[PDB]
């Protein structure tokens, strides 16, 4: 039911706060989150409000800060949509965090 | 009726071919174009297919090449949505072309 169709950026700086857009199948603006995660499980969430959800089919958000801003080489993580209500998730997409 | 709500990039190289996303009010995928223009009237069109229109509310496209790839300083142009059928347009957005 949940699907990341495309993202306009699939990497970003460990410091976070960088704007990325994603296209999705239909979501409810008040029942959607964007979860970045890494199994070692680290998670971080995209920073957006319901007003940043465009007509239920796209989301503009800012990346979370990665767990370690002092990494030396890129850190490969995953991103998924997740419903807040029932925790249902999309298939994950790879995302690369890189050093500042 | 037509509206560019946001664009993920508002500048690009004169050489064109660079991917930009825009969020729009509802369009028909087979009756929509993205027109870059400059009153001196130069026009160029975003390069996309109907499959690049996401659920009628966003469009992923590639910029057109600007009229002069040998400019020295940035060239300010406008971008609008336009319906192919009746040529109705959105309000324009500013776009900056820059030298290679």
């Amino acid at each position: 039911n949940l699907k990341i169709v495309r993202m306009d950026r699939t990497a970003g700086c460990v410091t976070g706060g960088e704007e990325i857009w994603l296209l999705c199948d239909k979501v409810q603006k008040d029942d959607i989150q964007i979860r970045f995660y890494e199994e070692e499980v680290w998670e971080g969430f995209g920073d957006f409000s319901p007003t940043d959800v465009h007509r239920q089919f796209a989301i503009c958000f800012k990346t979370p800060k990665y767990k370690d801003v002092n990494i030396t080489k890129p850190a490969s993580v995953f991103v998924q949509l997740r419903r807040k209500s029932d925790l249902e998730t999309s298939e994950p997409k790879p995302f690369l965090y890189y050093p500042e």
